C-alpha cells in the first residue's frame, strides 16, 4: 500500500550590494 | 502495512549584507 | 510502494563589496 511523504537539506544567497559610500 | 515513507528537495538564502563601509 | 517525496529550509549571502572612496 501507498507510504507516507517523505523535509530537505537546506543554498546561499547572493551576495549584499556595495557598502555605505565613503 | 503502510509503504515505507518517501526526502525533500533541497531554496536559497537571503541577500547578504552591505558592505563595508567606503 | 515508498511514499512521495517531502523542500529544506532556506544562509545568508556574503557581504557586498566596499563602498565607493570619498
Amino acid at each position: 500500500p501507498p507510504g507516507p511523504p517523505g523535509p530537505g537539506p537546506r543554498p546561499p544567497g547572493p551576495p549584499g550590494p556595495p557598502g555605505p559610500p565613503g
